[PDB]
Parts: structure tokens; C-alpha cells; sequence
């Protein structure tokens, strides 16, 4: 869990900074919350290092999401290729649970372009792990 607190980027906000910085910061007292505007919709983690995923969990307030991807960039070696840990277009469960194979890249991205509501994106809580 390194990208487990970093700063991260996400392309719509709820506000000034809600783009991902108490989204995986684990932060009990604020979640992350995100509104809605320009689709598809993605937010990645930034770390500069090279570390290796294949368990994430994500968890839903009230809109939960419809679709989503698991994807990872490894810039700080390969500036071009793209690799995948795991894709799902349910989305429907409850709690989100992503386990699959473990994928080495610097930073991770998440894809979301359907939603199960007209709120952009809703987070309580956000683990990952090496």
C-alpha cells in the first residue's frame, strides 16, 4: 500500500480537491465525493515508483457505480504499453471487490464512464494494497 495516501488525479471533482486526496487517504472523518459533467470518467494514483497491484477494494455512499476498469501505467519504464488487473461492467454487490491477477506498474487508473445515477462519483472508503 504505497499509493495508499500519495496525492491522485482525478478528471471531475465535487469541489476544490476532492479529486482523490481523502479518497484513498483512508480518511474516516471526510469521504470522497465527485459531480458529475464530462464522461467517461477516470482517476489514477501518483507515486513516481514502481510497485505491483491485484487486490482493490471500493466501496459506494449512496449513487453507486454501474461499470468500471482496473488499469495500470508503467511510465517510469515504458511510456506506452498498458496493462490490466482486472474489468467488471456490473458493478453491483454491495461492497466492490476487485482480485485478480498481480499486474506491476507505477501508477494504477480506475475507468468508470457508466454510473447507477446522475451523481458523479461517491467513495466511503478506499483500500489498496502492494
Amino acid at each position: 500500500n504505497l499509493a495508499l495516501n500519495k496525492t491522485a488525479t482525478a478528471s471531475s471533482i465535487e469541489g476544490a480537491g476532492f479529486e482523490a486526496s481523502r479518497a484513498f487517504d483512508g480518511s474516516s472523518t471526510t469521504r470522497w465525493a465527485s459531480a458529475e459533467g464530462v464522461d467517461p470518467q477516470w482517476i489514477y494514483v501518483n507515486l513516481g515508483s514502481s510497485q505491483t497491484v491485484n487486490r482493490v477494494k471500493l466501496n459506494w455512499e449512496a449513487a453507486y457505480a454501474s461499470s468500471y476498469t482496473i488499469q495500470v501505467s508503467n511510465d517510469s519504464g515504458t511510456p506506452t504499453n498498458w496493462t490490466t488487473v482486472y474489468t467488471t461492467t456490473t458493478g453491483d454487490g454491495g461492497i466492490d471487490d476487485i482480485t485478480f491477477t498481480a499486474r506491476t506498474a507505477k501508477y494504477v487508473r480506475v475507468h468508470g464512464t457508466v454510473r447507477g445515477t446522475p451523481y458523479g462519483y461517491s467513495l466511503w472508503e478506499f483500500e489498496v494494497y502492494g
